[PDB]
């Protein structure tokens, strides 16, 4: 047997906002979180725009000091994971602190500091490495700062799986709370890879749009003139939490968790299956553990990446799990808002998926002008799509060919 | 309902070996790795040695096509997943392929890689980062390269917890097995820090030996002149597996995982508490898990990390945990041999746990003159210790408080 695990605090920092209910404002209203990127000379780049976060004062959670120790994806983790628990309302004690454990990840880490870290070793050599070098750039320092300023004593640990590691971190810490190993998980991810390595690194693969003069309307899942994916930057972080501890506490509830899939495409390092077998077995294998048919999903919060390759696989897996409910369900990619988060993108987008739910409304894919060769799905074209949403999945398909997803329940 | 999980295959690169046995046989001999680093000019370093993997050939592994793709840690982590899944006689077919998956983490990752574009991305510009940057860099790639090369469908990730990481990975593939979600796992660590970087800011954080003068001696776990812990390079991979599924295939069994335990200190960002309260409670979560009473308890492969404060807590929580029986188990260090290869130490220590099972002989902590106050168990100086054991504990404590157990026992 298995317990129940519900959503009770939810955290973000996104390029549409600081919070959750402003970036979900956002993501409402079509809004582009999509612009150069600043404060960074790109001429030499392929690609000069990206998803930043825009404002963001560590100086609310952390002390300067504090903050100087740590990359920003760090700092951006903890800070959806601060405002994750704050909104929980959760009260931790020396009664509950062994229950409650922490699963943030990220897909590539440190990058910034190794950058800054590489100019002061090449110039001045390795006396003028800062001392914090490894604890602030290493990428279980989320966990293992949270755990330490909350006092959490449950399991402490992070994943990277790529763009699939917000949501395994959450489908991960589900079974902890699920199989009795924890009461309470803070999960999901943070990002910041806008640094030359990032823009440099994705475009020497040549991944990213490069559509500089529209870098709103770059993000174009679906749509026959997408041209790669936008790099963004933030995190996602959900308080997980056992049902009944959660009602013994009088817990406001946003949503249930009740699937979790995880399989291997063991197809190629970057690229999906044309056929997206992997991204099939993938819900089919969530939707088995939630005991769900698959005519009951309702609502699809795509990977939706805007590569030519993975949009179209994601289609093939949709029609081939769901057949003739394939048309019914509603399925749109938050990404052509956001961009592509890479590790945290499936954390923003559990958050936006439980939203759904909370709001029974289907965001909108932006950008979708002309639906490419056999996108002709219902994917939200544009504008939101007030809707009945009892059950909502979120995908995630990264690089290895590693897939998660995530399927949720209105709960009452 | 809970399935029992065996070890079937084992594979190691380590500073005493290119495979298992050549490894083991260092270690029962009490032999060092450990010796000044060649692949680099460490003049300006304050620590110019560590256990370097010495004459490893990719070639045996993997297509020069490939190879030239991946960073060191990538190859160190496929060399040991290839000869763990030989070593196990396990065939992979269209009827088990979506039963297996992989867990290979990693500390660091690819720091090598990601500092060489750093040096090309500044000196030359964005246009000379390799393609072959992000998947060849980021720490899932032993899981995705693996799952693509030998058609792996399972589950699919990768851990990144610090110097627990390959404790921690091997735990929750053992828990994945162990709750239905695979039959197979491959799980495991490697780990190449040693770049400018890495030697750089664990010796700008004063954390690393500066014995340059007697590398060997230098790892001296609870030795009264140990002054920090010695950087490691390899790798360990265990091929674990459902019991009856390895008893219907007619497997060699070479031991059965029967604990796993994790906690978090709650205490400091890189210091473990002096009391070692946090280990304490990691061992308590894994002999409760195996079902033990802890006077079961016969061999302890520590962490052992040769700190001043590491190697004291570990003290401390052994007394707090195990009482008078404290003074009857064998507790040592193979990092007085190895040095700490971090996301790799609990991966090949879980070998050479395993390995102490099967030849009833605690390996020697080496180097361990003159014991410091309070150093008074039997921490096997000197000199491997044949002895009884029918349950061996292997213990893993990383930056952010993070702590793991593992807990192996006799199969018969
Ligand atoms: C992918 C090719 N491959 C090569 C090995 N080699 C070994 O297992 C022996 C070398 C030490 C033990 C396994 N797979």
């Amino acid at each position: 047997s298995r317990r129940r695990v519900v959503i009770t605090g939810m955290g973000m920092l996104s390029p549409l906002g600081l919070d959750v209910p402003s970036s979900w404002e956002g993501i409402l209203a079509g809004r582009s979180g999509i612009a150069p990127i600043e404060h960074m000379d790109l001429s030499a780049y392929s690609t000069r725009f990206g998803g930043s976060v825009k404002g963001f004062n560590v100086e609310e959670y952390l002390s300067a000091k504090e903050a100087r120790k740590l990359d920003l994806f760090i700092q951006y983790g903890l800070a959806a994971s601060f405002q994750a628990v704050r909104d929980s309302g959760l009260e931790v004690t020396d009664a509950n602190r062994e229950r409650i454990g922490v699963s943030m990840g990220s897909g590539i880490g440190g990058l910034t500091n190794i950058e800054n870290n590489c100019r002061s070793l090449f110039e001045q050599g390795p006396r003028r490495i800062s001392p914090f070098f490894v604890p602030g750039s290493i990428i279980n320092m989320v966990s293992g700062f949270l755990s330490i300023h909350l006092g959490l004593q449950g399991p402490n640990y992070a994943l990277t799986t790529a763009q699939t590691t917000g949501t395994h971190s959450i489908g991960m810490a589900a079974r902890n709370i699920a199989y009795g190993e924890a009461d309470v998980m803070v999960a999901g991810g943070s990002e910041m890879a806008a640094c030359g390595l990032g823009l440099g690194g994705f475009g020497a693969a040549r991944a990213l749009s490069t559509r500089n003069d529209e870098p709103t309307r770059a993000s174009r899942p679906w749509d026959r003139d997408r041209d790669g994916f936008v790099l963004s930057d933030g995190s996602g972080a959900l308080v997980l939490e056992e049902l009944e501890h959660a009602r013994a506490r009088g817990a406001r509830i946003y949503a249930e968790l009740v699937g979790f899939g995880m399989s291997g495409d063991a197809f190629h390092m970057t690229a999906p299956p044309e056929d997206g077998a992997g991204a099939a077995r993938c819900m089919k294998n969530a939707l088995r553990d939630a005991g769900l048919d698959p005519r009951q999903v309702d609502y699809i919060n795509a990977h939706g990446t805007s590569t030519p390759a993975g949009d179209i696989a994601e289609i093939a897996a949709v029609k081939s799990v769901f057949g003739e409910h394939a048309h019914a369900l509603s399925m749109s990619s938050t990404k052509s808002m956001t961009g592509h988060l890479l590790g945290a993108a499936g954390a923003v987008e559990a958050i936006f998926s439980v939203l759904a739910l909370r709001d029974q409304v289907a965001p909108p894919t932006i950008n979708l002008d002309n639906p490419d060769e056999g996108c002709d799905l219902d994917l939200v074209a544009h504008e939101a799509k007030p809707r009945k949403i009892d059950v909502a999945l979120s995908n995630s398909f990264g690089f290895g060919g590693t897939n998660g997803t995530l399927v949720f329940r209105r709960f009452a």
